[PDB]
């Protein structure tokens, strides 16, 4: 026995191997879901990658900010599962900021423009894909979206951590309307996991800094240490929150990042 | 002696003499404090409303989403203060929100286009006029922004919560950049006052307001009264918390700290 | 099949089988865990208690404010798991405030040595435990221990509000200790659930302000929460303890998970 | 002129003139106010450091530990301050941890009978000088205590940092309690202050890595802090108290001001 035996769990933000959602994915098969899975942009590539998961799993296009998708979602969902079957779960694990609210821009240049593309894609969308979902959701379902702690300000991260603050607000009111269905809502802050949008960041110049910052902020801090290559804690701490093995816990933040965030150095 | 004696400072968001901008500078102005005021839109409306000030004050106007107003901003204070002057305090006492996103409206049905305009005004913009105005700034100045505790979700205030956490982290990378020019960025959480804001959000908003306030509250909570609100905002503004940068001081009578 | 297959856990903390512990050694042994249970004082109405749990445990006598019993406590769980064995897991279900500490007595005048014993026994004993065990812990394991959000005051909870706020703060240090072993440490914080600590609050469920009690609790919880609270069911605590006992929370540590409907990320 | 002209505000935990109890009293008076002064174990010392303020003030015993000097307090201050007089202020700059509690002696080796002192002194007592001061407080008073921001575990500090946690949930009670008495009560954490508590008690305690301590200082807090922060100038952090004591923060209570150059709003 699985886990996540006989549930339906759909899983946006794939786009490469290292993507958390690749590693939520596979763990989730692993433990004996059944997944529909999401992509944007680069469909082709995408449909590449998730043939390296242990199971097949329909790919659905989904760009966040595109009305017509998110209208259409819930029947591509429901087409790809079965009629008369609803999800379990829905993984949200996507984000974007573009590259003026990142890293050595100064922190007043980038436009609210761009701002704004970044908190649409980052934050808003957690309550779109809610609003899409909720309708095709099983009671005692699990909405999960990614964080990373926005507590306080740091280096680099800019506009993002102003996008993460959005979200995890978002994330409390989206829990008020999911529990309406029986459904939870909550994040997981992860610590740092080598991926495509961590290389974005700073994206350049500055990417020595950028390991040296998070070796303090985290391996440094966690009584259990961190490891930045391996997302398999943070998938499985993800398993947990769409499991039954949480089911008291919603419009809250789960700490997946070796306890770095209770420790001041 | 006035608690800002020669300090000048700048203060947005008076709109009516119920604006807690509108109290936040009355009070500074009682404590020796030579203002520059700005406002949004009804700039006829408003000069009528800061002829009743204790003093005289220049207005200046100022749409945060006008990238114009925002690029002029500085000079048009310096002319307002006398070149080779600078300002000491800037108050951001600014927010908007689309209907949409307030209220009884589903919270889902807020349009991005309508959460981002709010954003926009609520939250970026005290990034904006930080930037406009920190190169007027003199060293152990102030900027201080007004904050409506989001810690945890509620009734009605919707997307406008979403807004004031985007605020309260855009606060902490202002004092970032604030400290290199030995400028402290606060913000004050207030609790409610009935502004004409409070109405664009009533007897179920009264009962919601008076239990997570002053039923919390140890020392009591007057919805009516802005002056403790405003003073602390001066507080801010004064030598009297020059150790205190990228934070959020609470000024509700104590409700936060209390769970019911 | 279950959650805690082969895990072998000891948990304090039975006194009834309304304990939140009692809860927790009931689950944790539906999926498969191994238990070694610890009573303090009536120990054989503990053991009266305990034969309602679905399989047999060991129950061995701990006093977290004897030395003695701390002293022996690891060489006692060896001998009750067999030599060659250690614990994966520890839960640390336990808590005491003299009545002067709580309920309508005012806060100001409980003495310190009230006040004292209620931290001892509430706060400082995770440590004592953790001190005890960690040295019979295999790495991945776990210690839990449970909380009730001591964040803002409230009434009644008094001085026992204090004790909560130093054992999160004892969590964080224990974490750092347990952390060389490859051990985490967290803390549950629950929402209410009726046991005999919780009549204990207001002086028994007879208590002058028992009526008080159900709707402040109600008014903190289920009326917050967005998907409800229910006092009377303590199995989303217990089954939030075995996932923290589990492998499925394995970078969480130093920390608190709440078990209480949401409540704590709503204002009303 | 100043911003406490016409208070009367009692002063606890001067030691030296690097105390940070010494600079909120010398700022206070600076800003107008009248103060008594209290005093622990070494009052001949303390009577010569009191010299050395601005202006001449009573200097009264107090051990917060002696239930007799607690309840005398009252009668002892009016008797200072002439009767039908009442206090506006006080503050609370007092703490103690046994050298167990601290450092690089383990934090699992610190018998309960020192931390058991240590959150006497430390915590409790803001509790007991609330409730023997408070009979003697004007509407709109303030009381203030010291802090030092627990909410994360760190090397060193150890069961103070428990202490602390206690602290800031006494405070949110004592708040409460104030508010029947139009009362606000308030902490201000504090930045690092060279004093003897931090160089002698807390570097004594470090052993053989006392000299880490100024490289662990300067990374939590100068390197944080967006305005910087200065160890050796107590100012800013009794100017924050002063603000607290003064009418200009009157809807703040229950609460925590932080004066650390905005160290603990920053990650790195
Ligand atoms: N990697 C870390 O260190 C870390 C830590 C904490 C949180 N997170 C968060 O985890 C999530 C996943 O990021 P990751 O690190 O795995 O990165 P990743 O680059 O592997 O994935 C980011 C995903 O966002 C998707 N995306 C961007 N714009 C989109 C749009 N308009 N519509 C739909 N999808 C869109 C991309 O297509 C991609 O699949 C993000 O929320 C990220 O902020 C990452
Ligand atoms: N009233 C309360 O209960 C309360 C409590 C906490 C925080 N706040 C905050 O205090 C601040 C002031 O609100 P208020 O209650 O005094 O209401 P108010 O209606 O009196 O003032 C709000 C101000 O925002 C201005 N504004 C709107 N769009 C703007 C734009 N594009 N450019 C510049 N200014 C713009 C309006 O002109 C008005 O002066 C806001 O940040 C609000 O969220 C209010
Ligand atoms: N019930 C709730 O609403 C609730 C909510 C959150 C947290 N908690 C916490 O849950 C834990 C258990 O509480 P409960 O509600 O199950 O209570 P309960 O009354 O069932 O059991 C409390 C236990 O404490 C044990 N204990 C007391 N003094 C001891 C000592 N000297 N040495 C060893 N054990 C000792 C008792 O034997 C008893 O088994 C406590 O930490 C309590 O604070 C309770
Ligand atoms: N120095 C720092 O870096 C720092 C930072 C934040 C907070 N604090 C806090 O500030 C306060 C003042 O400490 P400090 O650093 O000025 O040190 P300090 O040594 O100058 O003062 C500590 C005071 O505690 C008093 N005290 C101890 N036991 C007492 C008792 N039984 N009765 C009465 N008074 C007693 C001492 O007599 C002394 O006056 C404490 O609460 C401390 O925890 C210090
Ligand atoms: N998806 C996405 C995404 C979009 C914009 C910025 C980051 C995004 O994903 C992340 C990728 C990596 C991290 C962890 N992180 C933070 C940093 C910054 C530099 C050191 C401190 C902050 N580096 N890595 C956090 C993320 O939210
Ligand atoms: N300026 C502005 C503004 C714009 C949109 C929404 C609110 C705005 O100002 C406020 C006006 C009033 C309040 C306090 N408040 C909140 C509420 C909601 C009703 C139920 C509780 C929350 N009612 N009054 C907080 C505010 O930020
Ligand atoms: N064990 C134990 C224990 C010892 C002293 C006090 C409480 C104890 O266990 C609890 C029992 C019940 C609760 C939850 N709780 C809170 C309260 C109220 C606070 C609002 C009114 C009383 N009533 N029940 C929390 C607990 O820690
Ligand atoms: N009074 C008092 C007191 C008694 C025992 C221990 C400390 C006391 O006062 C302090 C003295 C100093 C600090 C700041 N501090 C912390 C440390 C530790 C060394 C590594 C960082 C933590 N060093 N200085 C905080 C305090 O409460």
């Amino acid at each position: 026995t699985g886990l996540l035996d006989g549930k339906r769990i759909l899983v946006s933000g794939i786009i490469t191997d290292s993507s958390i959602a690749f590693h939520i994915a596979r763990v989730a098969q692993e433990q004996g879901a059944q997944l529909v899975l999401t992509g944007f942009d680069r469909l082709r590539l995408i449909q590449r990658i998730t043939d390296r998961l242990p199971a097949k799993a329909p790919l659905l296009e989904l760009d966040v900010q595109n009305e017509e998708h998110l209208a259409s979602l819930a029947g591509r969902v429901t087409e790809a599962i079965g009629a008369g079957n609803k999800l379990d779960g829905v993984v949200h694990s996507i984000g974007f900021m573009p590259q003026t609210g990142m890293g050595i821009n100064p922190f007043f240049d980038a436009p609210y423009a761009d701002v704004s593309k970044g908190i649409h894609i980052s934050a808003y969308s957690y309550a779109s894909m809610a609003k899409a979902l909720l309708p095709i959701m099983n009671p005692g379902g699990s909405i999960v979206g990614m964080d990373f702690d926005p507590s306080r300000a740091m280096p680099a991260y800019n506009w993002m951590t102003v996008a993460k603050s959005a979200l995890e607000s978002v994330n409390r009111f989206v829990a008020r309307e999911a529990g309406k269905y029986g459904v939870r809502s909550n994040l997981v802050a992860a610590g740092p996991i080598r991926t495509l949008a961590m290389s974005a960041i700073v994206g350049g110049e500055e990417a020595g800094a950028q390991i040296q910052l998070l070796e303090e902020g985290w391996d440094q801090r966690a009584p259990i240490g961190w490891n930045m290559k391996d997302a398999t804690p943070v998938a499985k701490t993800v398993c947990a929150l769409l499991s039954d093995w949480l089911p008291a816990t919603t419009g809250d933040i789960i700490y997946a990042d070796g306890g770095a965030h209770t420790q001041l150095l």
